[PDB]
């Protein structure tokens, strides 16, 4: 019974051009939002992600899902965040999705009224430095 929130509009801090952040929320599991494949640069870390609703809704999960197949942009330390009007953004929770292949689930212990969600991408797998990438990224309430 629980339902999805519609991620209506996302930002990236980098992006491919034909992988901007709006792939990761196709729901289509194999099209992905990937950063700048220009990987070289000493600021090129941390990668900062924005997902908007339409308006403040109730999340109470969310679910990552990155690319199974490659190894580059699977997310490690994370800071995920928050904001409840789409301006300023408060720290939820380090989420450690540690290169993960498979989806990385994190519940939350209090329901968050929230009009966007924001994860700091501090590292992340693959070629030289590593990139970030995800094929969807979902919110949940219960
Ligand atoms: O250079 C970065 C790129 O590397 C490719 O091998 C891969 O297919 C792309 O998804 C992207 O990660
Ligand atoms: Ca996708």
């Amino acid at each position: 019974g629980d339902i999805k929130i519609k991620i209506v509009s996302g930002t990236a801090s980098s992006f491919q051009s034909g992988s901007n952040i709006e792939k990761s929320f196709d729901g289509d599991y194999s099209t992905l939002y990937h950063s700048s494949w220009s990987n070289g640069a000493s600021n090129y870390f941390p990668i900062t992600l924005t997902y908007n609703f339409e308006t403040v809704t109730d999340v109470d999960y969310l679910i990552y899902h990155p690319r199974n197949n490659g190894n580059n942009g699977r997310f490690k330390e994370t800071e995920i965040q928050y904001s409840a009007d789409g301006h300023t953004f408060t720290k939820l929770i380090d989420k450690d999705f540690q290169g993960s292949a498979t989806a990385g689930k994190v519940t939350f212990d209090q329901t968050i009224q929230a009009k966007s969600f924001r994860f700091i991408v501090k590292s992340g797998s693959g070629d030289g430095q590593g990139f970030a990438s995800c094929a969807e990224m979902e919110f949940f309430a219960k």
